[PDB]
């Protein structure tokens, strides 16, 4: 399985960030990547179910999801994803990384 | 191969995007994702060696790279990565995409 799954130009990345943030320009962005890639939708379901979280995109081909909301909501969603995948699906996990 | 390879919160994504663009706020961002993930460093080498391209990050564990520069330099670097992985390493490749 040797594949480039994404080779993409974001032509207007500032516009793209405001589009993901929506009305709350004080928001944070959460990003998850995982394998097998098709399980991205389960991360998107967990994040998208939180009251102040919006999904920006889900990509089952690259295995990625991006979402936004207030920082506490985004951190809690990421923790919920790590916990579900580890405890319910036997996935190995990384630390919750912050920038 | 069941792994969460990235679970990341960006607290200030507008500032994050301007730091990645650097001096040229009218710049584009290129993003590559691939498998096996460890080869992401070769994509970052190819992009990074181009005179008008700055690497924003490379993550060998997730298989992703992000880099910035003028739109034509970013597109040329993506084409170069796609040609190298296909022709030198035998990788399957997605089309070069843009949003
Ligand atoms: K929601
Ligand atoms: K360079
Ligand atoms: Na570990």
């Amino acid at each position: 399985g040797k594949q480039i799954t994404l080779a993409h130009v974001i032509a207007a990345p500032i516009e793209a960030v405001y589009e993901c943030l929506g009305v709350d320009h004080e928001g944070a962005i959460g990003v998850v990547s995982l394998t097998p890639n098709e399980t991205a939708i389960i991360a998107a379901d967990i994040a998208g179910d939180a009251a102040n979280i919006d999904i920006c995109f889900v990509d089952r081909f690259t295995g990625s999801v991006m979402f936004s909301g207030d920082i506490q909501s985004v951190e809690t969603s990421l923790e919920d994803i790590l916990e579900y995948f580890k405890n319910s699906l036997g996935f190995s996990t990384v630390p919750l990384t912050k920038s």
